[PDB]
């Protein structure tokens, strides 16, 4: 598709995050009303997840159970949320400054950026053990995605870049990306097509695997987008910031 649609969200105020679960269900991190956001697929009535004290949410990630994790950037915390519970449980990050992005792979890996610490930190389902994921170079880290691989994807912001760190590998590749600028959010989908959002240009740029020729999405009217996500049927899905708004754009 080429026109966006604008998503039948009310009351929103600089929406930081943006994540969908294969039932099409769209989870937006209302960032300026300190809430979680929900949206059904074909739903023009939101609802507003039962999160608590939640502070400037910065991010939003849903595993294949449903639950729903949110990086609580004001509270230097990472909470996660089941569905139907009315309980969140906040996960055992030590040393978390504060969470800028948060990823869940397939098998409830949990995955984040930590901004003010330079670093990407993990937790093993189960397993509860933190470690450090060996990136190099960063420079203040905005967002991550995992691929089915177990490939990581860093927005590294200040260094204009997006890198990858294969899993359990010592090898981290720089996208050629050309014209990047200051990116904010990552999404990756299941033929290893990367999409970026990108405040210095103000548009959410693709790029394919294996090249080196990206695409700029065709959105417009864009202010500051500030998250993306992709869904199984690669809809994409942008969180307009400065718009007050979440507007989709069809494959």
């Amino acid at each position: 598709s080429n026109t966006q649609t604008v998503l039948p969200w009310t009351g929103l105020n600089t929406p930081s995050g943006v994540a969908v679960d294969s039932a099409g269900t769209v989870y937006v991190t209302d960032h300026g009303n300190n809430r979680v956001v929900k949206l059904a697929a074909g739903s023009n009535t939101q609802t507003v997840l039962p999160f608590t004290g939640l502070n400037t949410p910065s991010g939003v990630a849903v595993d294949s159970a449903g639950t729903v994790y949110v990086t609580d950037h004001g509270n230097n915390r990472v909470v996660k949320l089941a569905a139907g519970s009315n309980t969140q449980t906040v996960l055992p990050w030590t040393g978390l400054n504060t969470p800028s992005g948060v990823a869940v792979d397939s098998a409830g890996t949990v995955y984040v950026t930590d901004h003010g610490n330079n670093r990407v930190v993990k937790l093993a389902a189960g397993s509860n053990t933190q470690t450090v994921l060996p990136f190099t170079g960063l420079n203040t880290p905005s967002g991550v995605a995992v691929d089915s691989a177990g490939t990581v994807y860093v927005t590294d912001h200040g260094n204009n870049r997006v890198v990858k760190l294969a899993a359990g590998s010592n090898t981290q590749t720089v996208l050629p990306w050309t014209g990047l600028n200051t990116p904010s959010g990552v999404a990756v989908d299941s033929a290893g097509t990367v999409y970026v959002t990108d405040h210095g240009n103000n548009r959410v740029v693709k790029l394919a695997a294996g090249s080196n020729t990206q695409t700029v999405l065709p959105f417009t009217g864009l202010n500051t987008p500030s998250g993306v996500a992709v869904d199984s049927a690669g809809t994409v899905y942008v969180t307009d910031h400065g718009n007050n708004r979440v507007v989709k754009l069809a494959a």
